[PDB]
């Protein structure tokens, strides 16, 4: 019993991290194989910032520019390229530590952990979500870049995330591993404004369901509704629309606690109406949207 | 910017992580050195946990009843011994992966952060707090014993916690690393049921300095309080007592923001009064009391 936002253990991506410097620049670095990967920005001074002009920066740069450490001992760097906004830097020692992985791109609504590193050095572990309009909610500061987003599979690491920047919001936009920023934000100091922070419902309704098998009942009602029901108060409350893929995704919390997945609809559909009244449910008094329906199963299940 | 439930990096406590085994019982064990620490319960059958009779319940043990294993590999069990609730077993072998620790006992309101095993696998890590009625609100199922809590100080691992417990309400029950149980519980399927699980008054505080850093003033008023006065709106809606040690152990984050701490309580003491009006801090709609002023200091500076 008990469910809390928990992270995937970080000691795969530890031994991963590493400090890149480029001029005045130092961000993190992750190493796997004989690559260092990091935000292609280490390249810029805050100056560059607001009009960086990436392939004329890096013809400055050479192999014995970018300063890779790794724990305290230097990496030596035998080549170097850009790949949309990461840079790749080869390196010619393959990280002995390199767990089994992959590079994946999410979509809004999944959830993964985060190793905010500052130095290489990892200072936390934490969770998040790809917010609808690609933007996450992360806790980074000055030198936080280059830090990763991951999943587990037992013993394989997706890498999702990788951060580049804060906007003047106070919210957070990176790329996947291939350097393809999430959403429309581009590595440049400037206005980019984030669009409608809608709350992902089929993760609000899979928090729901471990309410429900973790005690938490009081705001199970009486009522029933239907997809184009729900999802007309689902866009007056800036909720995600909910799909039939939606539905299935909660078949198995469905069959688990008995509760149809169009009667959990009409309890959020309700607690969005009346509010909770100052009542809490898993000690939230929101509705928390940062657990998948997958993240329900793992907690509840205890998968390792 | 941004402030998140950040737990520690946990690479240095997965490494330590083994799965002990008596009889029939599972559970997880801490693997430090030549000694293997876990609940002393893993000796019992459900049936025994009604009325258990540890000093007896052992004689009936061997060395070679414990089987411990790391990874996919059997340590050799060399010596068992029991100390308050944890069993003590000497291993032929001191774990490579030893990180530098200590064992401390915390104090209620203390924060740790919880790596969640099951078969000496680590599923997750999150952040706790030891409540003020001396139990902690966890994610445990069945298996999950032996899991514990710690804080790093740069490479030096406190251990605190060893989860032994989950109370009829749903709360849980741990042990520090002598063995000697948070609060008054005991480590038999009996009725105990916690006290009051009052808020951690400094806590709070703190994560509302934490708001102010980043950018969430909306609650800050023209008042400012006196602990005494503070103190009797506190006790009405049970919050911890504030002392003027908890004031000294503000005075960094009321120095950095420019706010008085009783003017900070001034506001506290409002947001009791008239509630949050719908609105939130930091992203959420009640007052969080799981971040130390420690936490908030290391998450707004980057400590690694
Ligand atoms: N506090 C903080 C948190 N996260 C990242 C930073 N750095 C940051 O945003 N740097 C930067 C500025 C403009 C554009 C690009 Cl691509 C990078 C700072
Ligand atoms: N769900 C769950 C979470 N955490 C722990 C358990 N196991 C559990 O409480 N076992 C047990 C029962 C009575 C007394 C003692 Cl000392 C141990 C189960």
């Amino acid at each position: 019993s008990g469910f809390r936002k928990m992270a995937f253990p970080s000691g795969k991506v530890e031994g991963c991290m590493v400090q890149v410097t480029c001029g005045t620049t130092t961000l993190n670095g992750l190493w796997l194989d004989d690559v260092v990967y990091c935000p292609r920005h280490v390249i810029c001074t805050s100056e560059d910032m607001l009009n960086p002009n990436y392939e004329d920066l890096l013809i400055r740069k050479s192999n014995h520019n970018f300063l890779v450490q790794a724990g305290n001992v230097q990496l030596r760097v035998i080549g170097h390229s850009m790949q949309n906004c990461v840079l790749k830097l080869k390196v010619d020692t393959a990280n002995p530590k390199t767990p089994k992985y992959k590079f994946v791109r999410i979509q809004p609504g999944q959830t993964f952990s985060v190793l905010a590193c500052y130095n290489g050095s990892p200072s936390g572990v934490y969770q998040c979500a790809m917010r609808p309009n690609f933007t996450i909610k992360g806790s980074f500061l000055n030198g936080s870049c280059g830090s990763v987003g991951f999943n587990i599979d037992y013993d394989c690491v997706s890498f999702c995330y990788m951060h580049h920047m804060e906007l003047p919001t106070g919210v957070h936009a990176g790329t996947d591993l291939e350097g393809n920023f999430y959403g429309p934000f581009v590595d440049r100091q400037t206005a980019q404004a984030a669009g409608t922070d809608t709350t992902i419902t089929v993760n609000v309704l899979a928090w729901l369901y471990a309410a429900v098998i973790n005690g938490d009942r009081w705001f199970l009602n009486r009522f029933t509704t239907t997809l184009n029901d729900f999802n007309l108060v689902a866009m007056k409350y800036n909720y995600e629309p909910l799909t039939q893929d939606h539905v299935d995704i909660l078949g198995p919390l469905s069959a688990q606690t008995g509760i149809a997945v169009l009667d959990m609809c009409a309890s959020l559909k309700e607690l969005l109406q009346n509010g909770m009244n100052g009542r809490t449910i898993l000690g939230s008094a929101l509705l928390e949207d940062e657990f998948t329906p997958f993240d329900v199963v793992r907690q509840c299940s205890g998968v390792t």
